[PDB]
């Protein structure tokens, strides 16, 4: 040994390593800028937009009497310029178009970043034993000082460094040697009595030694290598072999459950859904049971797969909703009321369907059909023409617990909703697998209008009562206004999503009050159900859970546009709809 009294380290490919390619982060950084602001730039614009800025603060700083560097902020400056003039940004102060930015990157980084565990053995080593050296960081960077606490603090080593000198803060770079000569001077260290350990030849060791230092220079042959063949996939519009590589990654699924392979699309979904919702501004989304369980499942590990987790980060609820649920607290007083979404599509029905359709209790049932003299179970054909609708209406008994329950489970579901902390004044915005969107007709006129309503739906076939303030989305496929591409493939068989999306619990029924005055959602309890999900679709749901994860480390954390391959993922949902292998038939129809 010889005799320190400071250890001066690098921290980028010294301490810190990255998963991807150092470039990468910046792209990353577009991607997830591009889905910020309104998709009116896209990812590679940003991009271009930054390097532009970047080397251009890099010549305008070093013919300033400083050196090639710039602050984090001069970039931000810069930003805000472009933006706040190409009406990109509105509502949007200097401050917090800052936040947002760094807040972004920040999380960019620590999604990809790791340290050298060889480093922390080292760096514990100096800080034991009992002879007292202190550790310094030298970085030749353009994150601020306090970025690079946060990351240090985060990976737990802040507690072994006692310094971090950062190019950005005062834009005098190691490069140059003028960053060492501000540390030495400031801090009266002779510079003899350090030693400087990097991994660039340059900056870490040749102007370390001029300047009087010990250096050492560590080996990242390996560590570039890696950088060099990631940088041969992934560009900022582009992954090569993307294709070869789902398609191979879906050759390999396809055995382990009845229908494995649609995660692809659910993947899709979920990833284009979270762009949407981030884009639109969305802080609050419903997830509807029961298909919505699975759905929201997917949605909250996605979000931890990318590394979210202080900005475009979502809150998800589970909103207990069905058909039956939510029709009759919708409907209008029974002077206006034609119960035309019920007689669309069912028309053979008896009294005891209707009156469960809108919601009636089994006493309600036993005194109108015991008061009426009909059959509650005998089923009609012609239901809207038939005698017993035309006694219930008129009846002044059906007439008052008509106006009775509909105003109550309107009050009853209301309130059950301001459970949930989320302000519909901004908008109530809802996912589902839908169709059609019924449950959401129905929780519009619930609010009589007065809340505007958003659907995000897997896919769209049928526009219901779509208007201003009910809006409807169909993320992977949509009918509205026109088929979008790739129609056909997703639609058909479209009752593969039903079956395997299925819930752990009942049906939502009714709302009431339990003890205390807290809304209870009471749901009811079928058997059969019951035994489909333990048995069948939990263990297929986890199974899925885990082919999604891997589709995860290969699609989070990129700079692409999920929507340029949607062709790759309606190619995979083909070869197992328009050719289902086997007994994948006979496990649809058991269920
Ligand atoms: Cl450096
Ligand atoms: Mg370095
Ligand atoms: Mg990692």
């Amino acid at each position: 040994f010889d005799e320190y009294e400071y250890v001066f380290f690098d921290i980028f490919d010294t301490i810190l390593l990255r998963n991807v390619y150092p470039e990468y982060t910046k792209m990353i950084w577009s991607k997830r800028m591009s889905v910020q602001f309104g998709d009116k730039l896209t990812a590679e614009e940003v991009y271009q937009l930054r390097s532009e800025i970047e080397a251009r603060l890099c010549i305008e700083n070093e013919q300033s009497g400083k050196d090639k560097e710039f602050h984090y902020m001069q970039l931000i400056e810069q930003l805000y310029r472009y933006f706040i003039t190409k009406k990109i940004i509105s509502d949007l102060s200097i401050q917090s178009f800052y936040d947002i930015c760094i807040n972004i990157e920040t999380d960019v980084e620590i999604g990809v970043q790791y340290v050298d565990p060889h480093w922390l053995e080292l760096v514990k080593h100096i800080k034991s034993d009992s002879r007292k050296i202190k550790v310094f960081c030298v970085s030749d960077f353009y994150l601020p000082k306090a970025t690079l606490y946060s990351l240090f603090d985060y990976h737990g080593i802040l507690r072994y460094v006692d310094e971090i000198y950062v190019s950005s803060e005062i834009l005098l770079t190691k490069k140059s040697g003028r960053l060492f000569d501000f540390i030495l001077e400031l801090h009266k260290i002779a510079p003899s009595n350090v030693l400087m350990v990097g991994d660039n030849e340059i900056s870490d060791y040749k102007v370390p030694i001029e300047k009087g230092m010990k250096a050492y220079l560590i080996d990242r042959t390996k560590q570039f290598n890696k950088y060099a063949e990631h940088e041969r996939i992934h560009k900022i519009n582009t992954i090569v072999g993307i294709e070869s590589q789902l398609i191979k990654m879906a050759n390999d699924f396809r055995k382990i459950t009845p229908f494995h392979n649609i995660i692809f699309s659910l993947f899709y979904f979920i990833k284009k859904l979270h762009e949407t919702l981030v884009n639109r501004g969305v802080k609050d989304v419903f997830f509807l049971s029961r298909e919505g369980e699975y759905l929201k499942k997917l949605f909250d590990i996605y979000q931890g797969q990318e590394g979210f987790r202080n900005i475009q980060t979502i809150n998800t609820h589970y909103l207990l909703v069905s058909r039956k649920a939510t029709y009759l607290p919708s409907l209008k007083p029974i002077e206006s009321e034609t119960f035309n979404i019920l007689f669309r599509q069912y028309r053979k029905i008896s009294a005891y369907d209707f009156l469960s359709s809108i919601n009636f209790t089994s006493d309600a049932m036993n005194l109108l059909s015991t008061e009426l003299a009909f059959d509650l179970q005998r089923v009609e054909d012609d239901f809207p023409t038939s005698s017993t609708f035309q006694k219930l209406m008129k009846s002044d008994t059906f007439r008052n617990i008509y106006e009775r329950e509909r105003n109550e489970q309107n009050r009853l579901f209301k309130k059950y909703v301001d459970q949930f902390n989320v302000d519909l004044t901004n908008g109530m915005h809802i996912v589902d697998v839908g169709w059609k969107g019924t449950i959401q007709d129905n929780l519009f006129n619930i609010y009589n209008g007065e809340v505007s309503v958003f659907g995000y739906y897997l896919g769209i076939v049928a526009a219901g009562e779509m208007r201003p303030g009910n809006d409807k989305q169909g993320i992977l496929f949509s009918s509205i206004p026109v088929m979008s591409s790739y129609f056909g493939v997703f639609n058909e068989n479209r009752a593969i999503y039903e079956v395997l999306l299925g819930a752990s619990h009942g049906s939502a029924e009714r709302y009431n009050f339990n003890e205390s005055g807290k809304i209870i959602v009471e749901t009811s309890k079928n058997q059969r159900e019951f035994e489909i999900y333990k048995n069948i679709v939990q263990h297929t749901q986890q199974a899925m859970e885990q082919s999604f994860i891997e589709l995860c480390s290969v699609l989070c954390k990129k700079s692409i546009d999920i929507s340029k391959y949607l062709e790759i993922f309606a190619k995979i949902h083909a070869e197992f709809i328009l050719n289902p292998n086997k007994q994948e038939l006979q496990f649809f129809d058991k269920l």
